[PDB]
């Protein structure tokens, strides 16, 4: 047993999301997104920090791709804002904010990277919440199928690869569950509803792109914490096999297959918690098999037998299953799971039960950079991090499992949703912080040179 | 949370199978079987215990049944003997043979007991062997389906319920690899072709079923053991999904999907071990979609990391797994772990992977019980271990999982295939040692009366 090469056309990447990297909030014509409104609550989030100007990528695109092709990026994936394209979500085309996107995937085009199109991340406009409640309508079906189609009319003789919902179950569980995330709601109940929502629209245009573009590749990004069982106590087992299904495969069955996993249908029925069916739902979910499932990872998840009385630290679903402490996995500075083999065994459990490609759409390590004299930046422990990540992917592929592809997270530094700037996670450090935007300029790290070399022995050197 | 109740048609069984119980080996035209003549080479069987009398159920079968009748079984599971219907495999039929399945049968049925009938218990008849090598040719694939169609014709609108291969993985993997069974070859290239030309003649005779007999349900079984990772390291979990994989999904992805597991496939053909593949193989494979999976289980199997220079007491493939005790299941005096929640998750990942509905055929407790003064046999341990299993099989159908029926392993004691006759399955006694045939008499045990009780309350007092 050696280990196989990555395939000679594998898509090394990075990525980005648009309201953690454009900045031009209001401009060109540019709607308000949910987040921008959610983020200019007070205290919601770190030191008052938001999307206005954030990396200000829509002013520095050129520079930034001209970066990624000093890098010898293959693919860069970045989302589009929905509410450039239609400012009231839906409505009039903003042909300014079209053209945004047509500039940055000819600058690409021109240096040679290929773009990678995620339809969603997370910024819905607010005209569609004030409207209908977003994700909660099913008016949201034909109004996001629209903005797709566009995309797809617009971009899809130039793009090959598209994503459609990134982490829906995150927007929907931070949305609807944990308040996180906008709406800020707290309801089980509108959770399971709104994800149901999303599973049709995700479904629907799966159906358009197949019209739009027949020589193109799409599929959902699913944010996949891998489960494992404490031990082999047999209730220990028992309860990952209720938490791999209730957290995972309540999404990517839905994906590969159109049909959501029965104990967890049941379980959900007997709180009265899932979501109403139409006619013709089933029928929609089933026949939108996408080409690849999309893969963000970051971390397994360990889990243990949970008395009927116990957790809802630790969470849970009493009766089912409740997290513990993994003693068998590293941590990060900020006490989150670091687990490379995690990556490679969720990889083998999507080519196992859904014999599908995968393209890894997220994966890093974000940590405080010190910029040193003389525009250095020395980070190898995220050189450490990606590198235990991306063997793990070669033995995945020696495994036989398909990957398409590997998107660092991220490109340059960008706002987090919540927490400001100063964890950071770019190959390119971004002179700003919280209190300021400084003069923004972009600082090669030392990962820079090391995904550079990467890229140049397609995964033989690490 | 409330327990559903057993389903109202729910098949309380027993089971046997035709050279473990019937005798009568060499009687009305019956051919011999490669089981006739491997338990007669010196030193196979314990003791030279061989299947020429077994406990004489050829004989005896209306005094059994009317034992069956008594205990008010719903449904008695049982094979037939293709040396008794085709003497030489193919060629004449021998109607005799069919005659003492037809009287089989009508006294079933005239007791009220639902007939399920198993094609195949490991008893190919030998001049098939002689021929051409039984499983190792394709020549079987035509043969064993005018076996199994000929039955279908005779007793389709008799019997609803039948079972195809009966652990295959059993038969093929002791047969072929570790020798212990006919043909005692030990040849893992070998054994992968027996073992995909018996996928194929599977897929045959369920294709041929659906011509025969519209209203009937068909499926195979396997021998499950469901895998357990040692503990929430990263590279036990591995292990579990190789494990897994390789032993389990091997055959139930065949018998549900008609595909062999990706990983799996590509590590035997690195050994140069995969099977040889003919045009048409997946179209068949593919198109004959079981009614139901059968599971016949003990026990799980817990296992951990094997590294490529490890085992190859445990046992594993290196690079892949490596079998370990777990501490936290209880064993019985052979070294076998005793795991009813282990049944529970092996129904709950049938359920989950493949929705298909799950008949349990074979499941039971083997020990050296004791004929008391008064022909008392107190197996209170066997009550134990049943009850169990019943338990947790309520709690899966409470899941969601569709449980069709149970067939406790056996009614009657019986000849075991390497091991003679001491370590009793049966809920009767059968008088007879490994030295003598004794009396052959019928005594019942305290566990017949148990689970007559089960039956007769649905299983509700459980």
């Amino acid at each position: 047993r050696h280990l196989k090469p990555f395939p000679p056309e594998f898509l090394w990447g990075a990525a980005s999301a648009a309201y953690q990297v454009e900045g031009a909030w209001n401009e060109d014509g540019k709607g308000l997104s949910v987040w921008d409104v959610f983020a200019k609550q007070p205290g919601r989030t770190f030191k008052g920090t938001n999307g206005d100007v954030a990396v200000d990528h829509y002013h520095r695109y050129q520079e930034d791709v001209a970066l990624m092709a000093e890098m010898g990026l293959k693919a860069y994936r970045f989302s589009v804002s929905w509410s450039r394209v239609f400012p009231d979500g839906n409505g009039a085309v903003n042909e300014k904010g079209l053209d945004f996107y047509d500039r940055l995937i000819e600058e690409l085009r021109n240096h040679g990277i290929e773009p990678i199109v995620t339809l969603y991340h997370w910024d819905v406009p607010q005209a569609l919440m004030d409207a209908y409640g977003a994700w909660e309508s099913r008016r949201i079906i034909d109004d996001f199928d629209r903005y797709a189609v566009t995309l797809f009319q617009r971009f899809g003789d130039r793009v090959k690869y598209w994503v459609t919902l990134n982490q829906q179950n995150i927007f929907i569980s931070f949305g609807y569950r944990l308040g996180l995330h906008p709406p800020g709601v707290k309801d089980m109940k509108r959770m399971y509803e709104a994800n149901h929502i999303a599973n049709l629209a995700n479904a629907k245009v799966i159906q358009s792109f197949r019209h739009y573009v027949p020589d193109g590749k799409i599929g959902p990004s699913f944010a996949y914490s891998p489960m494992y069982p404490y031990d082999s106590r047999p209730e220990n087992v028992l309860a990952f096999e209720n938490a791999e299904e209730f957290q995972n495969h309540w999404w990517m069955d839905v994906y590969a297959w159109g049909m959501y996993p029965q104990a967890a249908w049941n379980y959900l029925e007997s709180q009265g918690l899932e979501p109403t069916v139409a006619p013709g739902d089933w029928e929609l979910l089933q026949a939108a098999k996408p080409d690849f499932m999309g893969v963000n990872y970051y971390q397994t998840t360990t889990v243990e037998h949970n008395p009927p009385d116990g957790v809802g630290t630790s969470s849970g679903i009493p009766g089912l299953f409740k997290t513990v402490r993994n003693p068998h996995v590293d941590t990060t500075n900020w006490d989150w799971a670091i687990d490379p083999v995690g990556l490679r065994i969720g990889l083998r459990r999507i080519a196992n039960r859904y014999q599908l490609p995968i393209l890894i759409t997220e994966n890093g390590l974000g940590e405080f950079d010190t910029l040193e004299p003389g525009d250095i930046v020395n980070d190898d422990y995220r050189i450490d991090y990606l590198r235990r990540h991306v063997q793990e992917i070669q033995r995945a592929i020696t495994d036989g499992v398909d990957v398409l592809g590997y998107c660092a997270w991220s490109f340059t530094d960008l706002l987090s949703w919540l927490n400001g700037y100063q964890k950071r996670y770019g190959f390119v450090y971004v002179n700003r912080d919280d209190e300021s935007e400084k003069d923004l300029r972009r600082i090669k790290k030392k990962s820079f040179y090391w995904y550079q070399r990467v890229i140049e022995t397609n995964g033989a050197e690490l």
